[PDB]
C-alpha cells in the first residue's frame, strides 16, 4: 500500500486473474482444434498478464532508473509481459485471417522490436535518448497497424463472413486501444513525466485489462474460432 | 571444489556432456524427417542443460540473493536451462501424440509461466513472497500435468500402439520426476533451507539427468519415432 | 564520439537502418507466399541489427566486465541482436532448401547454444574461463557450419536450379563470414586483448553489414524466393 499505484496494480492482477480463470473455464470441452488454438492464445494472455501485475504490486517488478538528475520509478516487469502477450494478440488476429506464414513473421517480429525498443527507452539513462527508442519503437507499432489493414488483401476472397466481421471488430479495439499506449508512455512516468506514475499505472491497467480480457471476451464468444463443419 | 556441491555439478556437467555425444552419435544417418525432430529435440536438452550445469560449477550461474536477513546463494542458470529444455520436452510428448497446435500451445505457454514463475520466486527478496511466487509456477505445473493426462483423448483412436506405449512411459517419467522439482524447492535452498544447498543440488543433479538423458534413451531407442513405413 | 570506435557504430547504424528501409521498400507488393517470408525474414534482420547498432552507439549497449585485473569494455548488445538475427539467416537457408523440421530445430537451437554461451563467455570475470565459453560457441558453429554442407542431401533430388544455385553462394557466404568472428572474438576485447576495441568494432561492423545487408541483397535479387508457377 506504500506506494499510491498499489491499488491499480491489485485491481489489475485481480482482474487478469479471473479473466484467466474464467477463459480456463469457457475452454473446457472444446474439442474443434481451431478453437482450441484461440482458446489456448487467449487464455495464456491474461495468465501472463496476472503473474507481471503481481510481480508490479509484490515490488520485484519495479526497478529506480537515473535519468533526469532523478532517481525514476520504472516498472520492467510491464516489458516482461508486452514481450509475449503482444505476439499473442497479434497472433489471434491473424489466425482468424488465415494469415500467410510470412505475414505472421513480420508482425511477430515488428511487435518484438516494439517491446524491446521500448524497454531499452524505459531504461535508459540518457533523458533525451528515452524519446529516441520511443520514435522507434512507435514506428514498429505503426508497421503494424498498417499490416493489420492492408496487409490481408489476398485473404478477403476466402474469409467466412463471421470471420470477417470478428476480426474488423478485434483488429479496431486493437488499433485503438495499442495506439493509446505510446501516448501514455510520453506523458508518464517513462516520459515527460507530466501524468504522475499514479494515474500512468491506472491509464494501463484499464487498457491491459480491455486489451486482454476485453479483447478476448469478444473473440471467444464468436463463432468465428471454430472451423466450421 | 570451495562450494561443497561443485561435486555434483561436476557429475551433471559430465553426464549431459555425454549423454549429449551420445544422443549426437545415435541420430547420425537418420533420415526420416519424424525421427529427425526426435532426435534434434532431444540432444539439444542435454546440450543446453550441459552449458547451464558448467556455468554452475564455474560459478558464473549462481548469484546471492537476500532474504531472510541472509545473503542466499541462488543458482540462477537452472531457470535459463529449463526455461528451454522444459518446453522442449513437452514437444516431444506432444509430438508423440500428434497433439493439436492449441494443445501445443497451451503447453509451453504454461511452461513458460512455470519457470518464469519459478525464477521470480527464486530472485526475490521478501522471503513469505517466494512461496506465493512457488504456489504459482505449481498451479502451472498441475495444468501442464492434467494436459499430459486428460488433454489427449481425441487422438486415441489414431494412435500406433507403439507410440501410445512409449508415451505413457514417457508421460509417467514426466510425472514423477518433475513432480519433483516442486519439493525439492520448497524444502531446499530457494524455499525453507531444511535441506542444505549440497543435497538440493544433488538431487535436482539426479532428477536432471533422469528427466532428461533417461527420458532421451526411452524415447530415441523406440520405434514410435519414425514415421511408419 | 568519445569512444574511438563511436564512428563504426554509427556508420553500422546508418548502414543497417538504410539496408532495412530498402528491403521494407523492394518488398512492398510482394504477394507470393513463399517470397513474402524470405522478405520478412531478410528485413527484421537489419532492422533487429540497427536497433542494436543505436544502442551501442548511444552507450546502453555496453558494460564493463572486470577481468584480467581490468573494468573492460563488452558491448552486451551485439549478443542481443544475434541471438534473432542469426537463426533468422539460418532460417532463410533452411527455407531455400525446403528443409525438415528437424534440421531447421537442431540449426536454431546449435544457433541459441552458439549465442548464449559466447555471451556468458563476454561476460564471464574470470579470464582463463572465457575461453572455455569461446571453445563450446565453436563447437555449437561447427556444427551449423557441418548442417549446413552435409544435412540437406535428401533434398538434392528435388531442389528447383535456382534455389540450389542462390543457396550454395548464400551457404558460401555463410561459412566464410560466421567463420571470422569467433576469430575476430578472440582476438579482440572480449578475448586476448590483441587486436583494440575501435579495430574490433570495425571488423564486426564490416562482417554484421555483409553477412545481413550483403547475403539479404543476394536473396532477394533471386527468383529462388518465389514459388514457382
Ligand atoms: C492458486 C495459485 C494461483 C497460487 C496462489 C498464488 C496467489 C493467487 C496468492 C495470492 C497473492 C497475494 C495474497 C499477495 C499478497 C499481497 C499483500 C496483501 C501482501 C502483504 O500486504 C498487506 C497489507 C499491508 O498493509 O497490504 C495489502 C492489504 C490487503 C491484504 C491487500 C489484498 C489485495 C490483493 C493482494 C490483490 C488481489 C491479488 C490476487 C492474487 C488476485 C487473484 C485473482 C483470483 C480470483 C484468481
Ligand atoms: C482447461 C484446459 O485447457 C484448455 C486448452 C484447450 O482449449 O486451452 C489452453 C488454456 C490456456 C491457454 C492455458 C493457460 C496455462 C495455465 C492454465 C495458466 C495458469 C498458470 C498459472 C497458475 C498462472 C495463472 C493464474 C491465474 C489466477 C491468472
Ligand atoms: C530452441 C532452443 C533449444 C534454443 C535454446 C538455446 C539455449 C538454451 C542455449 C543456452 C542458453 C544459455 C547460454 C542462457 C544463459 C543466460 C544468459 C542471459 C547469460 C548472460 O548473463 C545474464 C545476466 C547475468 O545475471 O546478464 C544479462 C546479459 C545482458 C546484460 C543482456 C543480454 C541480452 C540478451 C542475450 C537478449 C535477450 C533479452 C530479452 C530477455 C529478450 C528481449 C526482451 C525485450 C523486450 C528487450
Ligand atoms: C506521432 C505519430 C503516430 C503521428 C500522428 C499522426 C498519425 C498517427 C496519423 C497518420 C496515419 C495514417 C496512416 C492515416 C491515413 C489513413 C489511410 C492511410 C487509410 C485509407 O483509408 C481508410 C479509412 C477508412 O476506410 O480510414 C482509416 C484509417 C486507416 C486504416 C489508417 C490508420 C492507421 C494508423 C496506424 C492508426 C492511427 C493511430 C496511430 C497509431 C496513433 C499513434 C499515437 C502516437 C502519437 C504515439
Ligand atoms: C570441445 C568443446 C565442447 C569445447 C570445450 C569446452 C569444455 C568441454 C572444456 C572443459 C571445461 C573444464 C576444463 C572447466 C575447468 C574446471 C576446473 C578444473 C577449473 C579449475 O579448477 C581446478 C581445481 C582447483 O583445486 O578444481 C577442479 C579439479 C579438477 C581438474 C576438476 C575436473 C572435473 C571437470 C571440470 C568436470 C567435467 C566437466 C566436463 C566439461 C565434462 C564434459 C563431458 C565430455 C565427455 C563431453
Ligand atoms: C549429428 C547431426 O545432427 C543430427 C540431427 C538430425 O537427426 O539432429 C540434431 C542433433 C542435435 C539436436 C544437435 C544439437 C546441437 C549441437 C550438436 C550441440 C553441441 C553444441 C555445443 C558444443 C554444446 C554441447 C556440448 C556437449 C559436450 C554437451
Ligand atoms: C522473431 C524476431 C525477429 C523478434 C526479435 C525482436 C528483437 C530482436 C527486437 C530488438 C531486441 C532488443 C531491443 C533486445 C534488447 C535487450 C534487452 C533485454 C535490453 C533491456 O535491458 C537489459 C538489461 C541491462 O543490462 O536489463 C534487463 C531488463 C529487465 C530488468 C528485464 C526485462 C524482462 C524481459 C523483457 C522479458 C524476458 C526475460 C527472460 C530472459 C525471458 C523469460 C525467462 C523466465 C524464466 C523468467
Ligand atoms: C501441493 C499440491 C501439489 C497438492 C498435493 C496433492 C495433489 C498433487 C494430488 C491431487 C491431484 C489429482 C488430480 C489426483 C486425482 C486423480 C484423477 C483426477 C485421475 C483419474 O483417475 C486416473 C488414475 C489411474 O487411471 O490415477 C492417476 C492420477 C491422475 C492421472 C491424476 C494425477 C495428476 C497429478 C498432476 C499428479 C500428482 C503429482 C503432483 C503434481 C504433486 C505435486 C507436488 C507439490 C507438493 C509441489
Ligand atoms: C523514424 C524512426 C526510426 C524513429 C527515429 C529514431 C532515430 C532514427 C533517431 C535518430 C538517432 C540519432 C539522432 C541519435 C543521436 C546521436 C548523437 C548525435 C547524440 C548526441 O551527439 C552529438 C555529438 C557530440 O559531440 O556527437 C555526434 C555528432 C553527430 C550529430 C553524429 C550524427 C551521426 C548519427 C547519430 C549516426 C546515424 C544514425 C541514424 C539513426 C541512422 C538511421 C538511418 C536512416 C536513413 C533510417
Ligand atoms: C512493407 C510491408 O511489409 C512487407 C512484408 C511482406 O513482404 O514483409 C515484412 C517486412 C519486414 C520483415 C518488416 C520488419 C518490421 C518493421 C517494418 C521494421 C521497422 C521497425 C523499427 C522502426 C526498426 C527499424 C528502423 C530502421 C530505420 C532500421
Ligand atoms: C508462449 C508464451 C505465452 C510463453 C511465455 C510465458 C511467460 C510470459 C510467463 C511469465 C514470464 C515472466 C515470469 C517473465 C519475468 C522476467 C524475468 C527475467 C524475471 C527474473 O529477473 C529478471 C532480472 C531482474 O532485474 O534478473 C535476471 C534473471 C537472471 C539473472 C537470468 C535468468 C536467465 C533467463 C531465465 C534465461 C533467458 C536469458 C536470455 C534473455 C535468453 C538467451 C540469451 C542468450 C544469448 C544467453
Ligand atoms: C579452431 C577450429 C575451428 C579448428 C580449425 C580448423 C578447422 C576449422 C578445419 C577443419 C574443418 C573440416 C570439416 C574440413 C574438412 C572438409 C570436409 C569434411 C568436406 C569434404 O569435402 C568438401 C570440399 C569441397 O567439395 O571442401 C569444403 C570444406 C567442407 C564443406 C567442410 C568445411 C566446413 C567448416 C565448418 C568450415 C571451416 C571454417 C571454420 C568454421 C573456421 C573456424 C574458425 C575458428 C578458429 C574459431
Ligand atoms: C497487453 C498489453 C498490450 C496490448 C500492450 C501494448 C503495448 C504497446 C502497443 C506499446 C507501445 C509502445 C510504444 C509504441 C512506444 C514506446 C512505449 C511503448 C512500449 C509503451
Ligand atoms: C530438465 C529439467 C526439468 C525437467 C525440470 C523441471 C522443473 C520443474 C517441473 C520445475 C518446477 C517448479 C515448481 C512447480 C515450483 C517452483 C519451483 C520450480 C521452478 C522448481
Ligand atoms: C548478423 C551477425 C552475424 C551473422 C553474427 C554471427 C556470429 C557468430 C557466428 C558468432 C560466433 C562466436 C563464436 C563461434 C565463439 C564465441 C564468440 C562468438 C559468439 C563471436
Amino acid at each position: 500500500t506504500g506506494r499510491p499505484e498499489w491499488i491499480w496494480l491489485a485491481l489489475g492482477t485481480a482482474l487478469m486473474g479471473l479473466g484467466t480463470l474464467y477463459f480456463l473455464v469457457k475452454g473446457m470441452g472444446v474439442s474443434d482444434p481451431d478453437a482450441k488454438k484461440f482458446y489456448a492464445i487467449t487464455t495464456l494472455v491474461p495468465a501472463i498478464a496476472f503473474t507481471m501485475y503481481l510481480s508490479m504490486l509484490l515490488g520485484y517488478g519495479l526497478t529506480m532508473v537515473p535519468f533526469g538528475g532523478e532517481q525514476n520509478p520504472i516498472y520492467w516487469a510491464r516489458y516482461a509481459d508486452w514481450l509475449f502477450t503482444t505476439p499473442l494478440l497479434l497472433l489471434d488476429l491473424a489466425l482468424l485471417v488465415d494469415a500467410d506464414q510470412g505475414t505472421i513473421l513480420a508482425l511477430v517480429g515488428a511487435d518484438g522490436i516494439m517491446i524491446g525498443t521500448g524497454l531499452v527507452g524505459a531504461l535508459t539513462k540518457v533523458y533525451s535518448y528515452r524519446f529516441v527508442w520511443w520514435a522507434i519503437s512507435t514506428a514498429a507499432m505503426l508497421y503494424i497497424l498498417y499490416v493489420l489493414f492492408f496487409g490481408f488483401t489476398s485473404k478477403a476472397e476466402s474469409m467466412r463472413p463471421e470471420v470477417a466481421s470478428t476480426f474488423k471488430v478485434l483488429r479496431n479495439v486493437t488499433v485503438v486501444l495499442w495506439s493509446a499506449y505510446p501516448v501514455v508512455w510520453l506523458i508518464g512516468s517513462e516520459g515527460a513525466g507530466i501524468v504522475p506514475l499514479n494515474i500512468e499505472t491506472l491509464l494501463f491497467m484499464v487498457l491491459d485489462v480491455s486489451a486482454k480480457v476485453g479483447f478476448g471476451l469478444i473473440l471467444l464468444r464468436s463463432r468465428a474460432i471454430f472451423g466450421e463443419a
